[PDB]
């Protein structure tokens, strides 16, 4: 199913981590690129301060898809909403991904765009490496899995949880919007080099996973 | 309450990683010295391939503390009751380290043998950053904390578990020996410095943070 994926990609509010460069270029490029060579792939929706906005129509003639632009709002979920207001009015599958995350593989986001289409809802994700534990609130000790970017989602759901997350109330991140739904959500086993970017300490780490 | 806590140091079995130096010195060596200076501290336990011995008896004069060595075993938990078989016939709580936690706090450290004091049982955690979900067999989505060391258990309840969970079975990590009990674990919360030291990109973080 081609060109059935739009992605709403999620960039916006010294320098802004998702624009300080990787080896050269900044850092919601990366993924950026990665999504616009990918046949499935109809649209990107770009969310940005338009103070970055170049940093994306730049190549948008060296690219094989649509480019789109929507304003960021006040919390994360916000964004996303604003975001989804421009998907084009027929595409399957609204692939939300963090600018964060420059190194997801294409062979991981086939994954889940496949997970997605096949659940209505997917996520990538790792088995936890750490000992998580629930602590009640006396501060006592009461499979797990670190869940990452992209998040795929069928656009009516995705409305559909929006619209009972708006009726009601919370938005906590176990919230994606999609949580609160009955609908379930599949996770796709992703890779741990699918970091976010955050310390400089992961560029570091970012830049030695590049090298390898 | 002093000379009270025996420490339990976990260092055993290119360089074994908890040897490889930070900025100067290897790694066991860091935590080791934190807990040498603590008046709590009566004597500590290293756990170590003998090849490593000397690493340590080279400041066993040094030290206002006694140090004292038992050899590894095949998994985590038997070092542990390696560990637990050398202890001053009289401490009060015992103090379980990992080497390759160079950096924890003396005051993290206080904290927590307070903790265990007071409950019996206790571990430094700090509220996991990361998105965490449980999944099930179908890799369906179903306050959780990142659990670090010390754990600092009163030497009777940790060989009431050790003889619980030798009795019967299972050893995971929640487990704790001390999960399986019905006495309570209180987490006390540290610093999200107390890193553990894997990758040199770890280390390289070590010393960002060695740095600060
Ligand atoms: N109001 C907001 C707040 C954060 N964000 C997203 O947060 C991402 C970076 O991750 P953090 O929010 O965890 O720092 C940015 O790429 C940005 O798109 C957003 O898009 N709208
Ligand atoms: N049999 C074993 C296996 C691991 N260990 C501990 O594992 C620690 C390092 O962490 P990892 O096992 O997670 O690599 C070492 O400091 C070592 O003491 C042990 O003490 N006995
Ligand atoms: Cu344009
Ligand atoms: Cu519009
Ligand atoms: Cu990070
Ligand atoms: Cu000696
Ligand atoms: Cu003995
Ligand atoms: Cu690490």
């Amino acid at each position: 199913m081609e060109k059935s994926v739009s992605v709403i990609l999620l960039a916006g509010g010294s320098m802004p981590k998702q624009y300080i460069p990787l080896l050269g270029q900044p850092i919601a490029l990366y993924s950026f690129f990665t999504f616009s060579r990918m046949p499935e792939v109809k649209e990107i929706v770009v969310v940005c301060d338009p103070f970055f906005r170049d940093i994306f129509e730049e190549y948008e003639e060296s690219i094989d898809v649509d480019l789109r632009f929507a304003i960021p709002g006040k919390e994360r979920q916000d964004s996303v909403y604003s975001g989804l207001q421009e998907i084009d009015v027929n595409s399957e599958l609204v692939c939300i991904h963090d600018s964060a995350r420059p190194l997801v593989n294409t062979e991981d986001v086939e994954k889940v765009l496949k997970d997605g289409s096949a659940v209505g809802a997917a996520v990538l994700g790792v088995p936890a490496k750490a000992t998580i534990k629930e602590v009640n609130s006396d501060s006592l000790v009461v499979t797990l899995w670190e869940m990452q970017t992209p998040q795929v989602i069928k656009p009516e759901l995705l409305k559909k949880g929006f619209e009972l997350v708006k009726s009601e109330g919370l938005e906590v991140t176990d919230v994606s919007i999609v949580e609160y739904l009955k609908h379930p959500v599949y996770v796709s086993q992703g890779s741990y080099t699918n970091i976010k970017v955050t310390t400089p300490d992961d560029l570091l780490l970012a830049e030695r996973i590049l090298s390898e």
